[PDB]
Parts: C-alpha cells; structure tokens; sequence
C-alpha cells in the first residue's frame, strides 16, 4: 500500500545502498533509480579518516552493492528539487525522475567556519574521498596541520597525521574533546593519550580569523600552520525537503517508519532528525549503524508492514592510533562502573553507564569482546548486580546469556 512504485533514492551513500539492498532482499521487485551527486563508486566514510587517509587505495572503500541487483546508480548528477504533487524529481543533467516512493538519503555537509571565512591559507573539512585526497596530498612529513574540533574524526585525523610525522595542534572551544557523544571518563582519558603522542591540544579556545598562515584565538594568540582542518560537525543536506515543505530543522523529522510529513517521502541516515529511544528525545544521529540499520528498517517495513519500525540503539567506534574506542547509548547516568585500569599502559577498559541500576550505556577501549554483551543487556535495558558489573571475575558475555 506504501510502496508504491517506482522509488527514487536521493543520494548514493551507506544509508541508500543499505536500502535498496534490503528492497531487493525483502523482494520487491519494482523499479529503483539512485541520485548521487558524487562521480564515485559509492564508498564508505569511516576509511577516509584511517586507513585511507594512511594509505590511499580507494578500491578498498567501495560499498558492496552485490545485494542490490537491477539499481540504476545516476552518479555526478544532483537532485535540483522534488515536486511532491506531480510526483517527480527535477536532476541537474535536465532530466526528471517520476516516483511511487522518494527517499531522501542524502546525509550531511561539514560546517564551515565564519571566522576563516576568505582564509588565505588551504582550510579543509573531511567528508569525501575527494577531500581525503586534497588533505593527503598536504600531509607532508614535518607540516605543521592545525584541526578545529574536538570530534572524533579531528582525532583520527590528528593520530593519522601524527603516524604519518605531521605536526597536530588542536583547538576546541568545550573544556573537553568528543563533547558530543562520549563518557567524560573516555574524553579525559582520550586527551591524556593524543597528549602523549604529541599532539598539542588547546580547550576553551575558538578561532577568531587568520592572516599569512597563521590563525587567531580568542585568547589572543596565534597558531601557524601550513594547513587547517575544519571539523566542528555537520549539518543536513535537508536543502530539497525545506524547498518542497517538509518539516525540518536542520534534519528532517522522520517517524519509526522513516516517514516525513509529506506523503510519499521517506527520509534515512545522517539526514533524518529521529526518535532516540534511550533519551525519549528527538536527535540527528551521526553514525555509519544508524545509516545502515535505519535504511535496513525502513526498506523493510516498507515491503512488509508487518515488520517493526526502527528500533535498534545508538553506537558508534572510533579508531585513534593505539586506541580501538566502541561507545553505545547514553555518554551518563546516575553511575558510571568502571572495568579495568584507566592507563596509557596497554590500555584496556570498560566503562557502563548506568540509571536507576539499569544500563543506558557502555564503552570499550580496546576491549570487543566486552563490547557485544553489553549492547544485548543495553538493548533490553538490564538491571545487572552493580557488584558484579565491577568485578573483573565477572564473564559479560554470560550475563547476556543469562538475560
Ligand atoms: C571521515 C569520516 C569518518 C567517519 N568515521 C566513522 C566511524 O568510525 N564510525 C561511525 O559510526 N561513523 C563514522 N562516520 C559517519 C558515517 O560515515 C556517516 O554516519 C554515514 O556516512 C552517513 O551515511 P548517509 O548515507 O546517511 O550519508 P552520506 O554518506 O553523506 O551520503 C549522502 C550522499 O548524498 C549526496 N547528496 C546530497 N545531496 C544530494 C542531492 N541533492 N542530489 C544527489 N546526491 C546528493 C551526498 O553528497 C552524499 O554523497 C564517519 C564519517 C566521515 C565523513
């Protein structure tokens, strides 16, 4: 009843290939035609601060689009506008697009800095492959690279760099790094870590312009550098959704079934403002699971409406030099239990969030094995002996079992 043929997919990234594999999978077997304004095989992001940025094979990035059989990917060609009426997508080689269904899956664009605005020295953020390519072809040994933010890709960047024998200063304006979506326990320890390997890490500070190479602080000092790289977040490419009168805000707000309030238009991935059912609130999720397992649920919901909404938790990895973080739920609660030593000597810890005795969330350092059981006690909300929880002798994965 929902789908209605033929669908329509703006953009080409994780979250649309995750969709229409899951169409072909479930079976409809209907007309799908992808929008992607990218002239590239459609790839994965998380490589592009790590591996990639490391070593540049990009043949090594492409997602596997195998599970998508008889897809027409349009690459190098931008979505313009939609006409929810007229059921039709306007694309930028001067062709339209006819739909049953459109999904928006267009995802997000680094935010620029006002203040280096007319910089005359390279300022880059990191989102392509083709901004991972410009940033490389920077990273000399001995360069002098300054990052603004705190985030979790400035600090891939910054490991990634610092391997490579590249000066990393760091410049955020919270009093701690990976404010956004991580225990406080972890961003302490995390700049305790890129210190060590060098790193030079200014907090409470922000830009304020640049001249000749060198960048201005709000404290009054200078920083040079022979390049800069932008990473103080996101915002949604939710341009067509504001022109064509769905609701958005900075994201457009999608329900469990990745509806939008424009009948016939779905939204996924790092576009979609969305129920966050830890908190109870509305939040746009910035993770490679939500693009996958957003667009998995919607597709499949959409071929069976038997199927449950979306409904899986948050989490997300991050790779920095030594340090393999996996972070999932809620960053705090009412206690936090900590498994293990907090030490830049082989480090290796657990850390558990939790309220009211019950998990709302959990990190690993270096520690996957520990990682997987605490999402099932997450994911079912258990309320686990506080004593055991801390307890080294306590075996997680059977605690799961036992739940
Ligand atoms: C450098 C980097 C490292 C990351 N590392 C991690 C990590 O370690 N762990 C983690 O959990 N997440 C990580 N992420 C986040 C993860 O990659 C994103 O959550 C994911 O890419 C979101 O996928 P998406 O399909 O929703 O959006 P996108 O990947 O942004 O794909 C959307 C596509 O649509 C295109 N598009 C936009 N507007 C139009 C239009 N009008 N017409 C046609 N096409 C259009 C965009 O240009 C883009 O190609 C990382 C991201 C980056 C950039």
């Amino acid at each position: 009843e929902a789908l209605k043929a033929p669908v329509v997919v703006l953009g080409a990234g994780l979250a649309s290939v995750s969709f229409v594999a899951e169409l072909r999978q479930a079976g409809y077997q209907g007309l799908i035609t992808v929008v992607g304004d990218e002239a590239e095989r459609p790839y994965d992001r998380p490589p592009l601060s790590k591996d990639f940025m490391a070593h540049g094979d990009a043949e090594k990035i492409r997602l596997d689009c195998k599970r998508a059989p008889e897809v027409e990917w349009l690459l190098g060609v931008t979505a313009q506008s939609f006409d929810p009426q007229a059921h039709t997508v306007a694309l930028s080689d001067g062709r339209t697009l006819p739909y049953g269904t459109l999904v928006l899956a267009t995802g997000a664009a680094p935010r620029a800095l006002p203040t280096l605005q007319g910089a005359t020295m390279p300022v880059h953020t990191l989102r392509t492959l083709e901004d991972a390519r410009r940033i490389q072809a920077g990273l000399r040994p001995q360069s002098r690279l300054l990052i603004v933010g705190g985030g979790v890709i400035g600090l891939e960047l910054a490991a990634t760099a610092r391997t490579a024998g590249v000066h990393v200063s760091l410049v955020e304006t919270q009093p701690r790094l990976m404010s956004r979506a991580a225990p406080a326990t972890l961003a302490d320890f995390v700049a305790r870590y890129h210190a060590a390997q060098g790193v030079d890490l200014r907090f409470e500070r922000s830009v304020t312009g640049s001249v000749d190479g060198v960048v201005l602080l709000d404290d009054g000092t200078r920083i040079a550098a022979d390049m800069v790289v932008v990473g103080i977040g996101v915002l949604a490419n939710d341009a067509l959704a504001r022109a064509a009168g769905l609701a958005c805000d900075d994201g457009i707000f999608v329900d469990a079934y990745g509806r939008t309030t424009c009948p016939d238009v779905y939204a996924l991935g790092d576009v979609t403002r969305q129920r966050n059912p830890l908190s109870g609130r509305f939040e746009r999720i910035e993770t490679w699971s939500n693009a996958q397992n957003q667009g998995i649920a919607v597709a499949r919901h959409l071929v069976d409406p038997t199927a449950p909404g979306y409904a899986e938790l948050p989490w997300y990895w991050s790779d920095q030099g030594a340090l393999r973080i996996q972070v999932a739920g809620l960053a705090s609660g009412d206690e936090e239990i900590v498994r293990g030593e907090v030490s830049l000597d082989a480090p290796k810890f657990t850390l558990i969030e939790l309220q009211k005795g019950r998990i709302v969330g959990a990190t690993c350092v270096n520690n996957a094995r520990d990682f997987a059981p605490l999402r099932r006690l997450l994911a079912v909300g258990a309320k686990p002996d506080r004593a055991a929880l801390a307890d080294p002798a306590t075996d997680l994965r059977k605690l799961a079992a036992a739940v």
